[PDB]
């Protein structure tokens, strides 16, 4: 998976979902009465607004990405091998995985007052019955990473606004290093010195940029190819730009293989307008962006507002 | 650019576009009765339709990518820095660059065909007025490689069915043999056998595989995509997963630099169905996939039948 | 730099030096009777004796690598931008960096020896020269076991990892080093399977494309993976000599030129000498930049019971040998 | 197989063999009355003199790599997948492959001499051993004049390149070597700037990231990039000794160690031999893989008008000095 915080003049937050399997997922809306109930946590009866993409499990919305009205965005990305939950303890605020990205954005604002809140927070192993770690983003550009491993919780800020998989995010800023010398154009020859190289193709600077499907190749791409995107762009022009960001890193069907004739492919991608409360989504089999405003619902109401994510491939035809 | 020939059960010939200035390109249909006039060859009154990307020039069809109904595609590209046109000769037929398109689509049928009928041909040094090789598939699954170089002009068998840019083929396959340990899963640690490797991310067997956007990057990889790609599929599932194919080597804005503040990115992906004679096609600006039917217009027509390629991007709203 | 432990039949433990200021260095062997003064520990009047590459400052070993009369080796490794050391505490075991290769050769004879005694020991920020700028180091440690563990101090604190692979270089933390590793899973000696284009006749046009993805840069990371792999991949079963043959080809395989490793304006970081010490035996074998014939120097031919350093040269101008 | 021209200040010719396979090669001086019988050319009584490696097959000289008293090498370096030799013509001047060495050393004294005279010149099939199997060559050609050219028969005929790096490996075609450098602009020996993601304060962790990406595989491709890079930065205007010395350390850079390059089963391609020869002094410099250290063999201290081969010992034990 990918996320990213993409701020070229208002600010947009999304993720590429790449699994093999879907999770009944749509676009739902919380309203700021939807009661939420927590395992070790107290209840929230009136909390922020919120929408993101979530399976619905029986009136209970699980997010795997989502913002609020206030301009927060959390997004849940799989950090198998490398993240540990904890039993519950009393010292601590205890939080349940799946109730991360709900209790985050419906009680908070912005990074900073993440940030501060956590340092008391353990996540707890409590399962809905029988390994994540998240990206959280504001308006004010800035982002990041919460990740719960063998040595406890920590929270990293994130120089790159992006996100993807393994390994823990200080080494993934370390990997990112290795590609100091990559340029958007041609390089000096400071390699040959003296030497005129045939310089056969343009963008001979990025021969070395990566282009696996692995977490360290997309999450070196991502990063590159979200710093030269362009700014000061317009509604329209700049969730345009998001998308095109996010399928630089997209996983075509057969090129994953997680397991015996099983690929993990992108299913889904969203961009959410942080300011305002717009959701944009496509799918693997949808080319086609599909918008829904938060802002156009009762906020106040209390029942869950859901949405189509999975569509099939939307063509114009011009005969 | 990056173009394919795609062969799940019905048979698909496109390329993506990659450019830093657009040219006035527009979906055009070349019926049966117009009359082609060729620089050093005799006319064609009575020839093949066809159906392809093309900038109208004053009533004439400059193609960049285009199929007929006999079932026969090219595609042409960039060969900057490796082609070289030469001056008509008596001996050999001589077609000019921007000809080549319209004349093998509106006189031949079949990649053999279009092989054997190439060996008296020199390519012309005639501009429209004051560098590109190409690739030609048919319903076979097979294609060709037409290259004008210093040591004149050469077709290649391409066992992979895609092409870029420089440099000559033959190193461009050369090149492929460089990733032959690639694969889409895990790999067997015969690296440091006996030594337990922590397999942390998914797809490690694709660490190295190239994501730049220069050509060989871009043609290492879309050779990869396509080769994986899925098989035995309908309409709608083949379409779609062309376009992921292409995506695969998308070039965003600000990856590409090519000069001073000015980049070059995707500006039109194409997807032509050799069989239905079908275009498919979006833009940069717009995500929506669209569709033009040649075989819904009167074939034995003499006039350009033009369609607008370049759209905004088709929203749809669901609030 | 980097630093290897190399098992075909006896064991053998050394290092690259790759530097572009030298200090004096020497081999220097320490009896078992030379008084050892540490910082913050008790000072140990007989000990077990230990050869290695040493600078001698005032009569005192400073040691870059070495190993004892037992069979246990140490090597140290800048490790800068990771490596930080920390304030005397009462409870702890303190060691300070420069002494830390001379008191674990003297006191500890197996690496689980070592092992289990560092649970209390902290890393002191003690320095011996006061106007020598010095990068934190981290060690290597191993013995006539074939196994080999990492001791690092860094800002959490101190480190004891289990090494897999029995090799050292510089940064990143050595999980990290581990990790990146298994990028590079697919590649093979020889020539792999055409996996990556199934139904394309793909040509081979050169040997060992299986490697075409080995790195082979100055840096610390590309020189780790490539010794990972020339170690493993040695031969084995090997005599003496050739055995430190094959080990001066491992380290061979990840020299660093003059010229290609620039650290300052025409400043460069080149493989100053390479160490080789064979653990069952205590012999020393060395060369240097300058000269490429290999020396060795013999620990048990020495009185070992003396209480004096004895010293030797390290770098020599190059031997070649006229034939005619 | 990887063969250089350095040009520190004399200029040394040489090449690292790499094979699975020994033919018997020794240092073999060919004076200038050794009568050379060609296959298909006028047989030459007198000649120039040279000094290089080679086997001896009924007391016949065949050379891989030489140079002659008048400061012209050349080395032959496979060309197996590429290279093609053709029947002999009537027209055209034929030369076999394995008298190509000979040939051209004996006969003529520049590049621009080679270079003038292979305008009719055609590789002919005619080969030495009818049992022996061997792939097809091609040379790389060198002078005190610091040029050097690439001279490969391939399907197309023959060819003759300019060289603007000084460096040959294996297949792929010349223009094709020269193309896959430039996916190596980019390299630097230091740190690059962070143009990569401007705004970002990337943590260079470790020295010489700008090499992160250089090639270190066994295969032709990786070694022909390295040794270009490492050719391209060695000291210049050095004396005899530090040339010497700076040279074995290029082609070390792109040494094959025994398992890394597998050529069949449990069979591995390694440096077999160095060479080092001094075009102005007619001075060879060699060692191998069981002997590290450098012997040299001065051809101007031996009888050149003599009239047959004077052969030495190539291939060494290991010759360690034992300091005490
Ligand atoms: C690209 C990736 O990294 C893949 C991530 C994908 C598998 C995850 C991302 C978000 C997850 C859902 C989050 C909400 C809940 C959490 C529950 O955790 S549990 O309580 O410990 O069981 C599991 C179900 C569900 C719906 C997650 C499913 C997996 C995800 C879609
Ligand atoms: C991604 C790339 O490789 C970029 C290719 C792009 C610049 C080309 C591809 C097709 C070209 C057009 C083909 C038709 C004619 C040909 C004329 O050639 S000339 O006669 O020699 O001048 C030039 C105009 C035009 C319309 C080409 C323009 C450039 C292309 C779109
Ligand atoms: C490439 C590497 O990782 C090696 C770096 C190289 C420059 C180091 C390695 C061993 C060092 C010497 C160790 C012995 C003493 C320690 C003293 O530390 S102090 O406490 O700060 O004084 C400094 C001098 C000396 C001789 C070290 C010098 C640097 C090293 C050779
Ligand atoms: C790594 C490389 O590219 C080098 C390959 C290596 C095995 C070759 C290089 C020089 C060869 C010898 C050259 C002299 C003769 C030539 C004879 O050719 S024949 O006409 O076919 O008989 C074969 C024997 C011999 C000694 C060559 C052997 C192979 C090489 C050492």
């Amino acid at each position: 998976c990918t996320s990213i915080l993409y701020s070229p003049k208002d600010h947009y937050f999304g993720r590429n979902l790449d699994y093999e399997i879907a999770y009944g997922q749509k676009v739902v809306i919380t309203p700021r009465n939807y009661e939420f109930k927590f395992a070790n946590l107290p209840a929230e009866k009136s909390h922020y607004a919120m929408i993101g993409i979530a399976a619905v499990a029986n009136n209970t919305p699980l997010y795997c990405d989502a913002i609020n009205e206030k301009g927060l965005g959390v997004a849940g990305l799989s950090f198998a091998g490398q993240g540990k939950y904890f039993p519950v303890v009393e010292d601590k605020k205890n939080i349940a995985s799946f109730e991360f990205i709900s209790y985050i954005l419906a009680t908070y604002e912005t990074v900073d007052q993440v940030k501060e809140n956590l340092t008391d927070v353990n996540i707890s192993d409590v399962s809905f019955s029988k390994e994540l770690h998240w990206l959280v983003g504001d308006k004010t550009g800035k982002s990041i990473v919460v990740e719960s491993d063998e040595k406890g919780l920590h929270v990293y800020d994130n120089p790159v606004n992006a996100l993807t998989n393994a390994p823990l995010f200080p080494q993934q800023l370390t990997n990112l290093a290795n590609y100091a010398a990559v340029v958007p154009g041609q390089p000096n020859n400071d390699f040959l010195p003296g030497v005129d190289l045939k310089m056969y193709s343009r963008s001979l600077g990025t021969h070395h940029l990566p282009g696996g499907m692995d977490s360290e190749s997309r999450f070196v791409k991502v990063c590159f190819a979200l710093n030269h995107a362009p700014k000061d762009s317009d509604e329209v022009e700049s969730v345009t730009n998001f998308f095109h960001i996010l399928q630089s890193v997209e996983q075509v069907k057969g090129m994953d293989e997680v397991g015996p004739n099983i690929f993990e492919y992108t299913m889904y991608t969203s961009c959410m307008n942080l300011e305002k409360g717009i959701l944009y989504f496509n799918c693997y089999d949808d080319s086609r962006i599909s918008a829904v405003d938060m802002n156009k619902e009762d906020l106040s109401s209390s029942d869950l507002i859901v949405f189509d994510l999975f569509k099939k491939q939307d063509i114009s035809f011009i005969n």
